[PDB]
This record gives structure tokens, sequence and C-alpha cells, in this order.
């Protein structure tokens, strides 16, 4: 069993990797990797 998640919403088999705060929304590796959130701000490991 495992139908709970907040992966990404197109990439379904690949889950969020952290949180674009210039855009002010969560993203995953292959969104910074395909994407344009390479150069984009985050925030890693929860303070
Ligand atoms: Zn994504
Ligand atoms: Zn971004």
């Amino acid at each position: 069993s495992h139908i709970r998640g907040l992966m990404c919403l197109e990439h379904e088999d690949e889950k969020v990797n952290m949180y674009c705060v210039t855009d002010d929304q969560l993203i995953c590796a292959l969104c910074k990797l395909v994407g344009r959130h390479r150069d984009h701000q985050v925030a890693a490991l929860s303070e």
C-alpha cells in the first residue's frame, strides 16, 4: 500500500525535492534539471 505522497504534478514517477521560494511553488529534481528551477532559490533541511 502506498497511495500517499507529495510528488510533482507532471512527474508522477518522481517525488519532490524542495520548495522554490522564488516562484513560491514546490518542485522536484526533474524540474531543476529539465525545467528552469536550477538557478532559482530553495530551502534545504527544514530549519
Ligand atoms: Zn517535476
Ligand atoms: Zn523555481
